[PDB]
RNA sequence: AGGCGAAGCGACGCUCCU
RNA sequence: GGCGAAGCGACGCUCC
C-alpha cells in the first residue's frame, strides 16, 4: 500500500529531526502525485501542523510542483503551499529544490517571489540565515523578486549588499528590528537588570513567561506585590495555553531546586493540574506507562526535565481525562486507580517518589490485562524497549479474545515506524509532543487511511 | 522597695513553673497586704494574664484574705481573686496553698471558695475533677460543705464524692454532660477514630486546635478534599487574627513540609510565619540582636519538632518588620538582615535556619551592630541564652552612658534572671516565656520603681 | 507592442494568442 | 429571727 508507505516515510522526522529513503521518498512523492494529489496535500497538511515536521512537508510541495497535478489541481498546489508555509519555509523550498538538483520552475518562480513579497519583513529578517548556503540573498539572487514598494526593495538591497549597502537600508534595517519588540529584544537592547524585565513581563506570554520565571526570580521580582499580581492574573488564563504538561513539571522541579516562593509553585501546580492533551480516544483506557529509572532521561541540557517524568504526566492527565486504570511499571505494577482522589502535581510528584527502577514490560502485561482479564478495549504503552523477536503476543491473544480490542505502543527510542496496525497493534515508533494524535490517527489502521486522512487534515 | 521584690517574686513561674523562697513569698506577701494590697491587686490582677501563672495567683488572694484589708478593703480582695481564678480547678490550688501554708480556713475564706466552687460551670467541674491527686474535688468538698441550691448541684457532689458508687442518676447525669457540647477530643473519642468523624471535627476544629490537629488531618487525606481545602483555607486566613503563638505556626508548618502537605496550606503557613506581631509598648528605632546558636536550637515543646531559636527569631523578625530597625542574627557572624527584608517572613527565617546555628559570640555582634557602627537608635534587644559572665554587657553600658535615654533589655531563655530594675540601665526578664514582650515593656519602667507602673496600668476589677 | 508558455543566464528577449 | 466567731446538712454561742 503506497499510501500508508509514504505516511510512514514522511511522518517519523516529527521525532527524528543519493540514499535509499531519499530514493524512496522521490519515487512515492511523484507517483502518488501523479495518482492521489489529494492524499499527499492531507498528508503535508496532517505533517505540517499536527506531527511536526517543517522540511518534509514543503519538500512535498515542491514535489507536487513537478507533476501534472500542478496543471489540474493548482489550487491544491495553493492550499498545501499555505497549510505547510508556516517566514523561511520558501527558504526551505529552494534549499531543497537546489539540493535535490530540479530545475527552478517558472511556476514555482513566481510562487516564490509571492511569498516573498508579501512575506512580514519581520519574519524575513528573523529568518534572513545570510549563513546558510540557501539564503535569502540566493533566494533573490535565483527568483529576482519584484519591489512592490520601496521600503521592501531597501530590504532587498540590504540583503543583497550586507553592511556595504545604501545607509538608508542599513537604517530602515535597524529600525525595523528595533521596533515592536519582543521580550527577548528588549532585554537585549535595554540589558539584564530588573526595571527592564518589569516592563518585559506584560510581554511575556505563555511558555516564554514559563521558562522566564527562574530569571524573574534570580533577580527577586517574584517577592514584589505588582509581579505577583499580574502573575495571579496571568496564570487564571494559564489553563487555556498551548503548554505541554512536560514543561509545566519542568519548570516546578527548577522552582523546587532554586527555592521559589510557594505561592508560584501552588499556582504551577494547579497549571499541571489542568494541562489537558486533547485526544479522540474513548472507552475505558489503561495505560501501562513507563515510569522506570532507566526511562528517565533528560529532555534537554536546559530543561531539568527527565524523560519519564514528561511519560508519566502525560499518561496521569490522560487516565484523569478519560476515567480507566494508570498502572505504573517500572518492575511491578503499581494501579494509581485508587489514588486519583489526589491532585494531578500530587500524583505526578507520587510517581516520581514511588516510581523508578528497572524495565520488565511483559510482567506488567500479565498482571495488569491477562491475569485479571482487564474489561478494556484500549491500552496505551509508552515505551523505550528495544526491538524484540516475539515482542507483545500476550496482548495479541488478549486483543484475539475479544472484539473491538486494540493497541498502540509507542516506541518513544524511534525504534520502530509510524507503522499501521498489524495483528491490531499500532506503532508509534518515538517520543513527540503529540504523540496521542500519532496513537489517533494510527488506530484506523492502513486500510482506512486514505478516507481518514482526505476527510480529515485536506488543506482549505 | 518592698514592691519590686513582690513583683519580680510573682512574676517569674511563666518560666519557673517549705523553702527559703516560699518563706521570703510568705513575709512579703503578708508586709504588703498590710501595708499596700493595692499594689497586691494591681500585680495579681495580670500577674495570671499577662506573665502567666498558676501557683503564684490566688497566693497573693489567700494572703489578702488573711489581713485586715479583708475588713477594710473587700472589693479590693475581689478583684484579684476574679483575676486569678480565671480557670475552674483554681479553687483547688487556694485550697492547696491554704493547706500547704498551715492556715486555718476563715468563714470569708470559705465564702470566696464556695464562691468558685459552687457557681464553676458543671463542665469545668467535671473535666477538672482531678480525683487523682490528693487534694481533689472530693476533698474540697468535703472540706468547704458547699450550699447545693438545686437538685442537679448536688447531683454532681454526690457523683464527685461517691464515685462509681454513687447513685445511678448521678452516674447518668455526669455521663450526658461530658457528652454533650463536647471538645474535638472528646467527639473523637465518643464516635472513633474515622474519616467522618474528623470531617465532623474540621468546623469545631478552631484557632491552634486545627493548626495542631492539621498532621491528623492529612494522616486520612483530609488536606487532599476540596471543600476542606477550602474550609482550612478560610481559617487559615484567621491565624493571625487568633494570638497563636509563632513557634506553633513554625512548628505545624515544619510538619507540613516534611509530610509533603498540598501546597495551599503550606504557603498559608509560610505567610502565617508573618506571624501577629507580639504586641509591643516598645517603639522607635530599635536593633534586635536575636540568638540563633545552635545550643539555643532546643525545641520549645518535646513534640513540635520546631527549635526555640525557631520561635525568638520569628519573634524578632515580625518585631524588626513591624516596629523598623535592624535585625541583626548572632551566633558566629553578625548577620544584618535589614537588606534582606524584601524577602517573604518565611524566607526571613528560613535563611536564618540557613545562615544561623552554631556558637555563640554576643561581644563581637554588639561591638559591630552598636558601637563600632554607632547605631543611632536607643532600643537595643537581645533575645539570648546566654550564660552568666564576669562582665556579660559592658559596652553595652558604655554605650548606653554615650548618649541619653539609652536602655537595655537583656532577655536570658534560662529564666535564672529575675524580672529586674535596669541596674546600669540594663532590664532583664531572665526567663523564655510566650510573652516575653510584656515583660521587657515591664522592665522598661523597671522593678525598683515598678510600683508606679502597676497602678497606673493594670487596674484589678 | 500587451497577455500567455517555455529555455537559459534584470525582467529583457523568444514562441503562441490578442 | 439576722450578723460575727469557734469547732465539726448545719445546730448551738456572742451581738443586734
Amino acid at each position: 500500500s503506497p499510501h500508508g508507505e509514504l505516511f510512514t516515510l514522511v511522518a517519523s522526522s516529527l521525532f527524528l529531526g543519493g540514499g535509499e529513503r531519499v530514493e524512496r521518498f522521490i519515487n512515492l512523492a511523484t507517483t502518488l502525485s501523479k495518482e492521489d494529489p489529494e492524499y499527499v496535500a492531507s498528508l503535508a497538511n496532517y505533517a505540517r501542523n499536527e506531527l511536526g515536521l517543517r522540511s518534509n512537508p514543503a519538500a512535498l510541495v515542491a514535489h507536487l510542483f513537478y507533476s501534472n497535478a500542478l496543471e489540474e489541481r493548482r489550487d491544491l498546489i495553493l492550499a498545501t503551499t499555505k497549510k505547510v508555509w508556516q517566514g523561511d519555509d520558501h527558504l526551505e523550498t529552494l534549499a531543497y529544490v537546489k539540493a535535490v538538483g530540479w530545475k527552478l520552475r517558472s511556476a514555482l518562480k513566481k510562487a516564490i517571489a509571492e511569498r516573498l513579497n508579501d512575506i512580514p519583513p519581520s519574519l524575513l529578517l528573523k529568518y534572513k540565515r545570510a549563513r546558510r548556503v540557501v539564503s535569502q540573498r540566493l533566494a533573490i539572487r535565483l527568483t529576482h523578486p519584484r519591489p512592490r514598494d520601496e521600503e521592501r526593495s531597501l530590504l532587498f538591497q540590504y540583503i543583497v549588499k550586507g553592511s556595504r549597502a545604501s545607509e538608508e537600508a542599513k537604517k530602515l534595517a535597524e529600525e525595523v528590528m528595533e521596533e515592536r519588540p519582543t521580550w527577548e529584544r528588549i532585554i537585549s537592547s535595554k540589558g539584564s537588570t530588573p526595571e527592564t524585565w518589569l516592563e518585559a513581563l506584560p510581554h511575556l506570554n505563555g511558555l516564554s513567561l514559563v521558562r522566564n520565571l527562574n530569571n524573574l526570580f534570580k533577580h527577586g521580582l517574584l517577592e514584589n506585590l505588582e509581579v505577583k499580581k499580574t502573575i495571579e492574573d496571568k496564570f487564571s488564563r494559564s489553563g487555556s495555553w498551548k503548554i505541554f504538561p512536560f514543561q509545566y513539571y519542568s519548570a516546578l522541579k527548577m522552582g523546587e531546586k532554586e527555592g521559589w516562593p510557594y505561592w508560584i509553585m501552588a499556582l504551577l501546580e494547579e497549571a499541571l493540574e489542568s494541562s489537558a492533551p486533547e485526544t479522540r480516544l474513548e472507552g475505558e483506557t489503561l495505560f501501562l506507562v513507563d515510569v522506570s529509572g532507566s526511562m528517565y532521561y533528560p529532555v534537554s541540557r536546559n530543561s531539568n526535565l527527565h524523560m519519564a517524568e514528561a511519560a508519566s504526566v502525560l499518561a496521569t492527565v490522560l487516565v484523569k481525562r478519560l476515567g480507566g486504570e494508570l498502572w505504573t511499571f517500572a518492575d511491578e505494577a503499581q494501579d494509581y486507580t485508587g489514588h486519583t482522589h489526589l491532585s494531578t502535581y500530587s500524583l505526578v510528584r507520587k510517581i516520581v517518589r514511588e516510581g523508578r527502577g528497572g524495565t520488565y514490560l511483559e510482567r506488567a502485561i500479565r498482571k495488569a490485562i491477562l491475569d485479571r482479564s482487564w474489561t478494556g478495549r484500549r491500552v496505551v504503552i509508552i515505551t523505550d524497549e528495544q526491538t524484540h523477536d516475539m515482542p507483545w503476543e500476550a496482548l495479541k491473544d488478549w486483543l484475539r479474545s475479544g472484539e473491538n480490542r486494540v493497541a498502540h505502543i509507542i516506541n518513544v527510542a524511534g525504534y520502530l515506524p509510524t507503522a499501521f496496525p498489524e495483528d491490531r497493534i499500532a506503532k508509534v515508533g518515538g517520543w513527540s509532543d503529540k504523540i496521542i494524535t500519532l496513537i489517533e490517527s494510527l488506530e484506523v489502521g492502513e486500510e482506512g487511511i486514505r478516507n481518514f486522512l482526505v476527510s480529515n487534515y485536506l488543506p482549505p
